[PDB]
RNA sequence: CCCCUUCGUCUAGAGGCCCAGGACACCGCCCUUUCACGGCGGUAACAGGGGUUCGAAUCCCCUAGGGG
């Protein structure tokens, strides 16, 4: 029994089940997440008998890091071992903050055409310990909170491999741990779950946890979205934005706005005609816009909008009063930029034959 | 017998620099451009009780909880 699979409720449960008081769950979480301890013999403020009781009944096993790559950006990407397979995790330092992109499945069940995770197939969901484990290893490797004196991580984004809303069972507990004060103590506002639009699971999310929301929109109408982000064929743009607005109603994390992700595919969806449509489309949705220049990956039929097109496109949106930021491209030299995470996946869907 | 207990969390603190300071969280406002969620602001603690002293988070006692 591995305590990295457990959130606070559950660890309390666990400690009651050992005839021991529930504040013990707070102590152990502090060692685990504030110091990145994987070793009960260091928990100096737990009496020696219980300290030993734990070693018999439980453990703290994060997946192992088996690769590391540094970019001129400063950006780092670690590959973690997940049985025979690998998912990948990205650390992004900016001046006043540090951000971890976290993987949430082994590949992705979805088929976005501009995504490299999509082109590897899909194997399985990640367990809680394999999600929060990514935040655990990255915190230890960077410099643990009460070990260097600084928060190693200030923001997390569920923007690694996989679609988060197709693994709510594990995504939510893991986000719960991130937010927890005896966990990493991060902020609602600085944990951004991004989703391609699995509407029912978003409604479900609303009833489970309040967390900042971004959406992989990527087109200004269904005819295009059908082609690049195929799940649109099952939950279309209007259905999705309705769901989004349902989430935003009951959410402090988002501060009344959703972040719109829109990847910039050269001469596909990135002309000023599209910006005009996009502005219209979003007239009834309080948001801010994040333009993402496309990051390439082997075999793709696409190209990256030139900066002139991006610049023009963004200015149209700005005419209509939208906050429009171009996401700086980070980790491209090591295939760690958004979309480039292929990991190592044993596809179980036969993505190839088809 | 000895040591520890200060906002949600980690802490600042040595008889007056403290009706308790910071960071983060939380909450609020704003995002018509700081964004791989951004800017600003605000609420919030001396474990509980009794003493010593002009004055106690700080010194003494008792209690509860925790460690050797
Ligand atoms: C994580 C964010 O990046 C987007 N995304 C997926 N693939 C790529 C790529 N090759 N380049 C840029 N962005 C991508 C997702 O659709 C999501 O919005
Ligand atoms: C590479 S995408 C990562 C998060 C989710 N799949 C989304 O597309 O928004
Ligand atoms: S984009 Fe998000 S959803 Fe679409 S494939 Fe890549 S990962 Fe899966
Ligand atoms: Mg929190
Ligand atoms: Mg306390
Ligand atoms: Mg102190
Ligand atoms: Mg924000």
């Amino acid at each position: 029994i591995n305590l990295l699979d457990l959130n606070r409720q559950q660890m309390r449960e666990f400690f009651k089940d050992l005839g021991e008081k529930p504040f013990r769950a707070d102590q152990v979480m502090k060692w685990m997440y504030h110091y990145c301890c994987d070793n009960f013999d260091e928990m100096t403020d737990i009496n020696k008998v219980l300290r030993g009781k734990l070693k018999e009944v439980a453990e703290i096993r994060a997946p192992e890091v088996v690769e590391e790559q540094r970019s001129s950006d400063g950006t780092i990407k670690w590959a973690i071992a997940v049985g025979d397979q690998r998912v990948e995790t990205v650390y992004i330092p900016e001046d006043d903050r540090a951000t971890l992109a976290v993987s949430s499945q082994v590949g992705c069940a979805l088929e976005c055409k501009f995504c490299s995770t999509a082109q590897q197939g899909f194997n399985r969901n990640l367990r809680v310990s394999e999600i929060i484990g990514q935040v655990w290893r990255a915190a230890k490797i960077v410099g643990a909170a009460k070990v260097t004196g600084q928060r190693p991580i200030t923001n997390v984004v569920m923007m690694g491999m996989g679609e988060p809303l197709l693994n709510l069972n594990n995504v939510v507990p893991a986000m719960e741990i991130m937010l927890d004060d005896f966990g990493f103590g991060l902020s609602k506002r600085r944990v951004t779950l991004s989703t391609s639009g699995v509407v029912p699971a978003l409604d479900k999310l609303g009833d489970m946890i309040d967390v900042a929301l971004a959406i992989s929109l990527h087109a200004p109408n269904d005819e295009i979205r059908d082609e690049i982000v195929p799940i649109n064929k099952k939950y279309n743009i209007e259905t999705f934005l309705a769901a989004v607005r349902r989430y935003l109603e009951k959410s402090n994390a988002n501060q009344g706005r959703v972040t719109i992700e829109y990847v910039m595919l050269d001469h596909v969806n990135d002309g000023t005609e599209h910006a005009h449509q996009l502005a219209e489309l979003l007239k009834d949705t309080p948001c801010k816009i994040n333009l993402i220049p496309w990051n390439p990956f082997p075999g793709a039929p696409y190209g990256r909008s030139s900066n002139s097109r991006i610049d023009r496109f963004s200015k149209v949106l700005m005419s209509y009063g939208f906050t429009t930021i171009v996401r700086k491209t980070r980790g491209d030299d090591i295939d760690a930029a958004c979309g480039q995470l292929a990991g190592d996946v044993i596809d179980r869907t036969k993505r190839t034959l088809r």
